[PDB]
């Protein structure tokens, strides 16, 4: 849990700080979003209020399950979306402070 306290307790709690976190605070509605077939293509959505309340269940047994659901959420967004968008901004942004957050977690 050390690690996944430190996903929950530092990663967590800074990334949704950040102002251009909130289109990824709630699980996408793609039909009043209007958006063409993205449960076609986004078949594991994510998004950072799920992680929230996995972190908050104990959902995850190791810190990596948890590392993929940030990622996850990062690359539907990649994937769907195409290069330059607006919300390609914001959540290659949001990686970059993740990543940097997550290479100080405590090691081992
Ligand atoms: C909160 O509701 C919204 C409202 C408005 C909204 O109403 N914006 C207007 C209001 C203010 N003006 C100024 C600008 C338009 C826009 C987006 C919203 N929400 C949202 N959340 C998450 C995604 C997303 N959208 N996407 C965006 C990109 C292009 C249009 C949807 C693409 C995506 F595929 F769903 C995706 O990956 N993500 C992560």
């Amino acid at each position: 849990t050390n690690q996944l306290q430190y996903l929950q307790k530092v990663v967590l709690k800074d990334l949704w700080k950040h102002s251009f976190s909130w289109p990824f605070q709630r699980p996408v509605d793609a039909v009043k979003l209007q958006l063409p077939d993205y449960y076609t293509i986004i078949k594991n959505p994510m998004d950072l209020n799920t992680i929230k309340k996995r972190l908050e269940n104990k959902y995850y047994a190791k810190a990596s399950e948890c590392i993929e659901d940030f990622n996850t959420m990062f690359s539907n967004c990649y994937l769907y979306n195409k290069p330059g968008d607006d919300i390609v901004l914001m959540a290659q942004a949001l990686e970059k402070l993740f990543m940097q957050k997550l290479s100080q977690m405590p090691q081992e």
